[PDB]
Order: C-alpha cells, then structure tokens, then sequence
C-alpha cells in the first residue's frame, strides 16, 4: 500500500486529537466503574522530536502515592469492548522562527 | 535578507544571549527589587510573539505571594547604574507543523 504523510498545521492536529477524545468518551463514562480508563493517544518525546502515537492506551486507578499507565493491551475481560480506535504516528516538525539577520550579530 | 528562518537550537542561542547579557547587571540591581527580562513574550494572534528590548519587572508581595509586576521599558530610577543596551527586534514563532497519515485525517472527519 502506498501510504500518505502530509503536513498539517496545529489547528488542524488540534481536531485530531479532538475527534479522538470524542470517540472514546463514549466509553470512558461507562466503563468508569472499572477503574479503567482508554486514553486514544500517546506523546512522548524521542530523538529531539516529539512523537504523539495513535492507538489504545489503558491506565488503571492509582492506590496511594508521595492513573497509572498499563500499556496497550486490555485490562479486564468481562469489560464492553471498546471502540475501534486507528493506529497512526504523528511527528512534530521542529519549530521554526522569523528572525531578523541583524540579531543574529551574537555570534 | 533582513528576515530569515531558524529553527529551535538557534533560537535558543538568542534566547541564552540576551539572558546572559543581563544577568550581571540584574545581581548589581537586584537590591533595587527590580529586574530587567530583556524580552517580552506575546501569545496574540494564535502565535508566539518574542519581542527583542527592554523590558523592566519590580518584586512587591500582594498576598504574601511575591509576584513580578511590570514596570516598564525604560530605567525606573534615575540612580540605578545603566544597563546594558539590548537591541529592538521581533520574532516570531511558526505554526506548530506535524507529518500525519492521510488515511487518519480522511477517516476522522
């Protein structure tokens, strides 16, 4: 398959994650008797980039301390299955800046 | 030429300069409760504003919190020693850009 990577701005990533959240708000409530909870996406920062990976992530309620993340397979068996979420992986690009050369005399 | 495109390592290079241009001179007015930020950071129109100057803060506790409060672009007393001359200048800050699926963007809508 030739798959397509293309560039888009925050805004339109903004209704990305957006649209996710809606998708599983549908079954976080119900299934928040379960002490589960699916979060749709993932960021973490590797390479000097920051990576937000789309999938099924699952955390489980903490006890004490001084949320916890339980990775990407289901808890519990006799939880409703949940909704089909894609598996994706966004990129940040670097962040870019308009600068005037004359500044630039720092060197 | 006079604008041009750098990314994040360079930008943090001005940003460290400009820092260090002023850190001596705040320890000497540090007395006065009075610190000089040599930028100014603007969040106006969805976009991240860095403004190159002067940018003068005093310390006074309201709710025994301490908070900064802005003073000014220029010297605030006349006795204080100069500063340092800081350059006027902007920058601003690209759109925040990804590389996403296309699959997912049609499939979401």
């Amino acid at each position: 398959m030739i798959v397509m990577r293309v560039k888009v701005n925050e805004k339109q990533f903004d209704m990305i994650i957006d649209k996710l959240k809606l998708m599983v708000y549908e079954y976080n409530t119900k299934i928040k008797e379960y002490g589960v909870y699916l979060k749709p996406y993932h960021i973490v920062y590797k390479n000097s980039k920051r990576y937000i990976y789309i999938g099924k992530y699952w955390y489980k309620l903490e006890k004490i301390g001084g949320w916890i993340y339980l990775g990407k397979t289901k808890p519990i068996q006799n939880m409703p299955n949940p909704p089909q979420i894609p598996e994706s992986t966004i990129i940040k690009e670097d962040n870019e800046y308009i600068v005037d050369e004359k500044i630039l005399y720092d060197l």
